[PDB]
RNA sequence: GGCGCGCGCGCGCC
RNA sequence: GGCGCGCGCGCGCC
């Protein structure tokens, strides 16, 4: 349906948005983009494990000045390096309203859910 | 014997609290204890933000009385005639007696034991 | 990241 | 007290 805005819980920096999410195995959300990979930074992560699809390599923080708000993990998927974001970290905005909305599980959010593809990626990376 | 009877103790320090067989349940949901053994074991003072809801006129928040820990165990209402304390099993470490082992709840509901209705006679016929 | 629990605390409703 | 929500820190399992 509708467009919607992520920003980030502490400073409220705009994020991305949920047209670019894509959600693996039912569960799991990253977002496409290249311009997304400029609002975060990577960072080792202490304890480093290996669940389901993934390798957990790091965790990601808000590239903001003082804010570094903790946004999730990145990950080895199949043949690709992405970033997998916790809903909890971020507030959902409505483009058109304003209304903003604070959820705890992916699984109470509710918006198209479009399934990552590694084909999507492949024809915007090649 | 009874094996179903258990203990509370402070989450915080430890010491014992109360027995669950001296716990009284109001309207399915409050839970209260009866004695003056446990009237030793907290103290009480002004609640912030409180008073009145259901039928309880919420007049303090209690705590153990242990002077090296004070841990928030509930409040003290005014019921119908009564004067009460009411806990949050949130504050104990419940243990089983039979088999010492220990558990946490964080809500009533999920802790499972003869939950003994409140009666007014019971509370008059300890009075006198 | 998902799920789950713990510790400390704040707010709303009754 | 019950119920809901949020803030900060930590752990377990995958
Ligand atoms: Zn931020
Ligand atoms: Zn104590």
């Amino acid at each position: 349906k509708e467009n919607k805005k992520l920003l980030c819980r502490k400073c409220k920096a705009l994020a991305c948005y949920t047209a670019d999410v894509r959600v693996i195995e039912e569960s799991h959300y990253t977002v496409l983009g290249d311009a997304f990979k400029e609002c975060f930074v990577s960072r080792p992560h202490p304890k480093p494990k290996q669940f389901s699809s993934f390798e957990k390599r790091a965790k990601i923080f808000c590239a903001r000045q003082n804010c570094s708000h903790d946004w999730g993990i990145h990950v080895k998927y199949k043949t690709f390096e992405i970033p997998v974001i916790k809903i909890e970290s971020f507030v959902v905005e409505d483009i058109a309203t304003g209304v903003q909305t604070l959820y705890s599980k992916w699984k109470d959010f509710h918006f198209e859910k479009i399934p990552f593809d590694p084909a999507e990626m492949s024809k915007l990376e090649h």
